[PDB]
């Protein structure tokens, strides 16, 4: 099972496309638990103003 998503990053750029980010660990493993191969990282677009 997994644990909370950190909060997502800013965009990583201040005009024009970027990306923003978030990150995941695994909870600790229970009997009979399906294995958790951690961490991950979720990644989508941003684009939070045009660029002069
Ligand atoms: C963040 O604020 C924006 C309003 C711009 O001033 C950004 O500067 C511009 O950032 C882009 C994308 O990284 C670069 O291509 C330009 O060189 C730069 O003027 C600022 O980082
Ligand atoms: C992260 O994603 C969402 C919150 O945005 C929820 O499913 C849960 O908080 C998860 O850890
Ligand atoms: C990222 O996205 C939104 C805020 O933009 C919230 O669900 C939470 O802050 C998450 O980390």
């Amino acid at each position: 099972a997994w644990d909370e998503w950190s909060p997502w990053s800013l965009c990583s750029s201040t005009c024009g496309r970027g990306f923003r980010d978030r990150t995941r660990t695994c909870r600790p493993p229970q009997f009979g638990g399906n294995p958790c191969e951690g961490p991950e990282k979720q990644t989508k677009f941003c684009n939070i103003a045009l660029c002069p």
